[PDB]
């Protein structure tokens, strides 16, 4: 929280909501500039600009089990500072485009560089480095919340020529996208009506996974980031009398009824998504 020296760390924290969600492919970028505000003192000075004025820390999907803690640094070594004094600076996180379902640090630090005189050197040099929010002396930290969300697909029988014991299959494909690339794995878990617990399997983002359902039954992908394009869908089974209706029901927003046996491309968002597939079966 108090720096002896030039060199001056920035951290980033990505704190997940689901501790298995899968880490974007991403960068933030910090930018230090001189504090324009300053009172032009005696002894309190406007920042000098550095060379390097941006530093950055990047996430890729590798990250996934890591810290999701990174750091980058500002370098004071070769500014030129005319005369002794604290000078002003700002940092802050810019981000231009916002990834889905990351949440950005809008903080803005100040930070004084100590400027002293130095024998060794012969002249006004970096000597400490202090920076505060709107509170204590901290180091310069940024945070952002990564949420994602949840796919349900469930399985309805109805109508009195129904068959509850039926197995019917099914098929989900993730897309990749530029935040989560191909063959990147999402948690699944599917519950039967039966004894046991949950079975958890693993789709790969841009290869179908295959899975079946009876009545009653359901798969939850338990870790689906946000922004992610996907489509579900079950096998024809007009052949065997069986119509096919789908529910795409995202947690306290409308629900979109759809004819046949297909949802449409569907945007993962920040809210639980379920779908219901309702087949019926009369004489």
């Amino acid at each position: 929280t108090v720096v002896n020296g030039a060199k001056l760390t920035v951290t980033k924290n990505l704190d997940l909501v689901n501790s298995n969600a899968l880490i974007p492919n991403t960068d933030f970028t910090f930018k230090i500039e001189p504090d324009t505000t300053v009172n032009e003192d005696g002894n309190k000075f406007k920042g000098v600009a550095l060379n390097t004025p941006m530093t950055k820390v990047t996430y890729t999907n590798s990250d996934k089990g890591g810290s999701n803690t990174k750091t980058a640094e500002f370098d004071f070594s070769e500014v030129t500072f005319e005369k002794p004094g604290v000078y002003y600076y700002k940092v802050t996180e810019e981000k231009i485009d916002k990834v889905p379902g990351v949440s950005y640090d809008t903080t803005s630090y100040t930070v004084q560089v100590h400027v002293l005189w130095n024998e060794e050197q012969q002249k006004p040099v970096a000597t400490y480095i202090v920076g505060y929010k709107e509170g204590s002396k901290v180091p310069i930290q940024f945070k952002a919340s990564l949420d994602s969300t949840t796919l349900t697909v469930k399985k309805k029988v109805s109508g009195t020529g129904g068959d509850r014991s039926k197995d019917f299959n099914f098929g989900l494909t993730l897309k990749a996208n530029q935040y989560y690339k191909a063959s990147e794995k999402v948690m699944i878990e599917k519950t039967t009506k039966g004894g046991q617990a949950p079975v958890q399997t693993e789709a790969s983002i841009d290869q179908l996974y295959h899975f079946t359902l009876k009545d009653g039954e359901s798969i939850k992908v338990t870790n689906l980031p946000v922004g992610v394009d996907y489509v579900v869908t079950e096998d024809d089974y007009k052949s065997e009398k069986y119509t096919t209706n789908v529910e795409v029901s995202p947690q306290d927003g409308a629900v979109k009824n759809i004819a046949g046996n297909s949802t449409e491309q569907e945007t993962s968002t920040d809210k639980d998504m379920t779908i219901t597939f309702t087949n019926k079966k009369v004489f």
